[PDB]
This record gives structure tokens, C-alpha cells and sequence, in this order.
């Protein structure tokens, strides 16, 4: 795609290596789901563990994510708006996004 930190078909394994090797929280990227066509995954590092969230297209061209049980599904007009929200602290994600890992 367009976004510099979208990696397309990137294995879960390579994803983990790229996200965790620096040893810092908040490294993140987007990749394709390995199993569900048309689904994206936002993957981010926290305390040496990768946390993965699937992002669905409604489609309607919007992007849907649910970060936790009892958090409402949230829909965004664009991936950039989704990423921008979770760059802020304490927004219901395990960790906030800091450094985009570029392709």
C-alpha cells in the first residue's frame, strides 16, 4: 500500500523479530492477516511481547478495531486516523503506538 509501516504479507515470525529486536515499547507495524483475506493486523511491542489486533473493513471503506472486551468496536474513516488515535496514551490498547517500523 501507501503507509510506510505497512508490510503486506509479513509472517508472524518476521513481524515479531522486527518489532521486538530494539527492546523498546511501542514499536508498531501493519501487516496482512495470515489467514483472513482483506483483514489487517496492527502489531505492537510491550514489555518484550507482541500484541496483535485485527482491523476489519466493514467494508464501506472504513476500518474497525476492538481493543478489549467491553470496549466498543471502533470505526475509523482511514487507517491514519486509527493510528493517530492509538498514538495517544491510555486509549484502551495494551500500549500506545510510538515508533512505526517502516517497510
Amino acid at each position: 500500500m501507501d503507509l510506510p509501516y505497512y508490510h503486506g504479507r509479513l509472517t508472524k515470525q518476521d513481524c515479531e523479530t522486527l518489532l521486538l529486536k530494539e527492546g523498546v515499547d511501542g514499536n508498531f507495524l501493519l501487516r496482512d492477516s495470515e489467514s483472513i483475506p482483506g483483514v489487517l493486523c496492527l502489531c505492537v511491542s510491550f514489555k518484550n511481547i507482541v500484541y496483535t489486533y485485527r482491523i476489519f473493513r466493514e467494508k464501506h471503506g472504513y476500518y474497525r478495531i476492538q481493543t478489549a472486551e467491553g470496549s466498543p468496536k471502533q470505526v475509523f474513516p482511514s487507517l491514519k486516523e486509527l493510528i493517530s488515535k492509538f498514538e495517544k496514551p491510555n486509549q484502551g490498547m495494551v500500549v500506545h503506538l510510538l515508533k512505526p517500523i517502516k517497510r
